[PDB]
């Protein structure tokens, strides 16, 4: 059984069921090829230059990322179609308010464009947040998911070229005795499409067996506003964060967060006020 | 059984432990008089301003907090005493460290002075973080407590002007059947002694039937830096921020932190670097 494919548009309705269902799901044309095209434009040379996950000069180096992989996050300086048209997307806010509204609010744990370089090896089959929020090891296994992970494609993903592999049903497995490559499936893509996955799937990148094609995706981990992004957004210029629509300044942490419970008391407030309230920060200001 | 009282200095290495298996600790003498002292002329204006929990020019109004309470949070740039003296205070970070080795690095998820006006009604019997962090409650029953609070006297707790209500070894219970004001002990404490509880023990504030006297309590809710907080501190200024020690500066959310996950890829980073390197953040700068 392939991974389910539904139109973003079409069938926006029947995205998360299907992952909270199957753990997994392709949603074609997630992205239309013009923002796919803009954003590839604008971080096409931040990939190039980036060290080694593991570089000395990085006082948070990541020892996990293979040498042939490069991460940049931190993307709304950066992009313009990211802070955008991204971080306003009405099929992204639709699944994740589908997904969180047990929890309450969501923001971005993070936001990533990663490159893989030719006769990149395929990753280990694994589970997000591993190495972030332990805290994730210690719900309840039948715990509602408290992050899922957008996997664009800015690239074509092929089979030979190291598409995505995931084990459809992996995100209620307990017992992680039939882990193998042999339980995978392949998730198939042309540019803009994305590849939807929970906390919990169990899914790995693919080995880049052609020698001569790059791999490039735009990773999005949408998480409840109760858990720590793994990125920060204090350093970003005031007057970006400024151009933005207050839903975009909420998911970079630009905004004090509410949880669902009844009488919710908030988080990250100012003596009862909000964050944008205190610091009188202004919405949508061009530059 | 009354609540097990220890030495902040000679039963230092005792308090964790004693929390552990109790789910509650007297700790005599945590804040010196003086810093008490201090602490208490810094806030003793902040308290009375403060309008009612749920006031309506408040954006994110507290509807559970009774009329007759008055709660001031973000303390840094209010109070010299706090932002140098409690940050750094020794005890509580080989508590803190004790309690949160197998998470990981730890913050203020809300440091506030609650003031109770005479008269003032006992709380309902309950478990911290219900209105804040919902995750809190889909973590298995046997997980490792994620926040503790240290309900610090700023006056005389006793049993007359309200002291606090605990029930010994409810931070393990699951059935909540027992639960009643018949199973709890006082925690009756001079100013500077500290009640020390976890986010699973049932306690609330008792009455106070003098009708005369104020209770006043600081109250440190320390918590995993994979939690966020209750409280924002961007809005301090950045001299006051540079005014303090490194640790003291992670405590308010003005650093990357880390998860004890063996190779860490840590939380609030900026592609592989720390806040305070990426903003060229000063430590221990004099006002
Ligand atoms: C080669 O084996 C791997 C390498 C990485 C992971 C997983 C993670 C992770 O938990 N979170 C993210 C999320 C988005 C993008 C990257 C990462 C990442 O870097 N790590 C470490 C697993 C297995
Ligand atoms: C009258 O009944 C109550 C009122 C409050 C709580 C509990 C909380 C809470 O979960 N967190 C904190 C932590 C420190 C200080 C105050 C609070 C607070 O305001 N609330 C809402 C319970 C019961
Ligand atoms: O490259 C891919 O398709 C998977 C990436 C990934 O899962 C990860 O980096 O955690
Ligand atoms: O006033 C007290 O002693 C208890 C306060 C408290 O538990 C609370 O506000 O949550
Ligand atoms: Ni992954
Ligand atoms: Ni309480």
């Amino acid at each position: 059984s392939q991974i389910p494919r539904l139109s973003a548009i079409n069938d926006l309705h029947k995205i998360w069921p299907t992952v909270e269902e199957h753990g997994a799901a392709i949603i074609e044309s997630f992205l239309s090829l013009d923002i796919v095209r803009r954003l590839n434009e604008e971080v096409d040379p931040f990939v190039k230059i980036e060290p080694i996950p593991a570089a000395k000069t990085k006082d948070h180096p990541n020892h996990v990322l293979s040498t042939t992989t490069r991460l940049v996050n931190v993307l709304a300086p950066i992009s313009k179609a990211y802070r955008e048209d991204v971080l306003n997307s009405k099929v992204l806010h639709r699944i994740c308010s589908d997904a969180f509204h047990v929890y309450g609010d969501y923001w971005v744990l993070m936001g990533a464009v990663m490159e893989l370089a030719p006769s990149n090896p395929a990753q280990p089959l694994h589970r997000d947040m591993r190495f972030s929020h332990p805290i994730v090891e210690y719900l309840k296994p039948d715990a509602p998911a408290t992050s899922i992970n957008f996997l664009v494609a800015l690239s074509p993903f092929t089979a030979e070229n190291g598409a995505t592999h995931v084990i459809l049903g992996s995100h209620k497995w307990q017992n992680l005795s039939n882990v193998s490559m042999d339980a995978t499936v392949r998730a198939l893509m042309n540019p803009g499409d994305a590849l939807l996955i929970t906390d919990s799937t169990i899914h790995c990148g693919g080995a880049e067996t052609t020698g001569t094609e790059t791999r490039r995706l735009l990773t999005i981990t949408m998480g409840i506003s109760q858990l720590t992004p793994l990125e920060s957004n204090l350093a970003v210029p005031r007057p970006v964060i400024e151009s933005l629509t207050p839903l975009a300044q909420r998911l970079l942490g630009w905004a004090s967060q509410r949880s669902a419970a009844p009488r919710d008391i908030g988080l990250l407030t100012i003596r009862g006020n909000s964050i944008e309230k205190t610091m009188n920060l202004k919405a949508e200001q061009p530059l």
